[PDB]
């Protein structure tokens, strides 16, 4: 009865990235999973792919079970709304308005990082040295069942979309050195994002730009004196699974 | 267009004792059923079910060639050292120096951990390539089912896919100007039988090269050529080619 990570990447054609995958599961999943993260590249409405990579491999650290973040769902009417709420929620959550400013005139140059970017309060800046592979944060999942009825339970469309970005948006959020996370889709046909952090938990924000835009975002903001590397081992490494409690 | 689909797996982590590898190659529709049919043979493998596998597709660019296979014949041996005996005469008939011979069975021992092939310089009478443990794998090969079965028919040989993929792999590799010979029994413990293989007597098939039980299988290319290994390996990795018979 141990635990797979099983990850996914796609490109096309520096291949233009189509899509990427990370799930984690008991052994007997292995064929409906291999198959699912098979579908989700080669059927990605940013193009077919001509490379793909999928992978597995046993996890051998213990397996932390969590709840997902408290969820929220703020309807706008527009993305200049959707953002500038999205820049209030980060401020509320401890980041300095300056840090938010200073991210959002390089969040256009992110857009073609594979993972996420990390971006210290305290130097205004990048902080991890990946460039364009970014952090891909990895061995998260969260069991089809019980996020049904949590999506039941939380009135939330259970897209898989949603359970892949809480899962991840919950994992992330634990980690002590990050105060908050942004987060919209790079998918042309999906405008919603969110900003997730410790007090506000997991706050939608049903635009955040233009349907058939491309440029999509993920930044988690970082508060710790500690090096960067032990964050970006803990964040691609730490097994997680998501549980939401009934009662 | 065509795509190479590649497949590895491993036992105690990755390349770790190797379980498990596969080569196809095939036309974009057949990805789902292709994809599938390596991950079982990776699950079910008689050497362990492994804890590590990787599976990855890429488009080939190169022009695909299509040749016959290597002419088949069957030598009935009663015992391993019998066949073992047998296969260093037909290395020698095919034009390998008795000397080189027995210069590459003192190395046979410790190449069993060799993941791929070895390459044996008949010039230096050592080891040619640097890949160690890696050693080179030869892909971009396959044989389309339909084909195979009425060859094995026709050949009073079983329509096994093991021989399907020796075969399309030892005619691939005999094909290339600088391969005088190939060595071949199989790492599996429940397959005694192996090959040596060339141009002028073809694919030779002896039907015991060990024991039952034992995990030493082997696979040794003869090289004779006025090229850097480099290049043999390159050829060996990405030169397409597809197996179609005709009487
Ligand atoms: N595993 C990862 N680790 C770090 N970054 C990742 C990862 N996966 C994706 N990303 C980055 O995130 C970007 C967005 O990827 P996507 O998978 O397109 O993101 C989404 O669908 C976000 C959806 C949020 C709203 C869901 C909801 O309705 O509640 C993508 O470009 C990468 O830069
Ligand atoms: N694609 C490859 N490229 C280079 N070496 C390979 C490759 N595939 C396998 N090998 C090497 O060969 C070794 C065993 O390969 P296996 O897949 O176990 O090979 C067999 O079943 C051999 C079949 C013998 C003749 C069949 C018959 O006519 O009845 C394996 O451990 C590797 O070291
Ligand atoms: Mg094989
Ligand atoms: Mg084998
Ligand atoms: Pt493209
Ligand atoms: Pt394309
Ligand atoms: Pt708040
Ligand atoms: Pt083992
Ligand atoms: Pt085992
Ligand atoms: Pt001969």
């Amino acid at each position: 009865e141990t635990f797979y990570s099983v990850r996914m990447r796609a490109s096309m054609n520096g291949g233009k990235h189509i899509s990427g995958g990370e799930r984690l599961i008991p052994f007997h999943e292995m064929k409906h999973t291999v198959n699912a993260l098979l579908e989700k590249g080669l059927s990605h409405s940013r193009g077919k792919p001509d490379f793909m990579q999928i992978q597995f491999e046993e996890v051998h650290e213990s397996i932390k079970t969590i709840q997902p973040l408290p969820v929220h769902t703020n309807e706008v009417s527009c993305p200049e709304e959707g953002q500038k709420l999205a820049r209030l929620l980060l401020e509320k959550e401890g980041v300095s308005r300056d840090v938010i400013e200073k991210a959002y005139e390089q969040i256009p140059e992110w857009s073609d990082v594979r993972g996420a970017v990390l971006f210290d309060i305290h130097t205004g800046k990048r902080m991890d040295q990946t460039k364009e592979k970014g952090v891909r944060v990895s061995r998260m999942d969260w069991p089809d069942a019980n996020f049904e009825k949590w999506a039941l339970h939380s009135h939330v469309p259970a897209h898989s979309r949603i359970k892949e970005a809480l899962a991840l948006a919950s994992k992330v959020s634990r980690h002590p050195a990050v105060v908050a996370e942004l987060c919209w889709s790079d998918d042309p046909d999906y405008i919603t994002g969110y900003v997730a952090g410790k007090k506000m938990g997991y706050q939608r924000i049903t635009a955040m730009k233009e349907y058939g835009t491309e440029e999509g975002c993920r930044v988690f903001f970082i508060d710790g004196s500690n090096d960067v590397n032990t964050y970006i081992h803990d964040l691609e490494k730490q097994p997680i699974l998501i549980e939401w409690e009934e009662d």
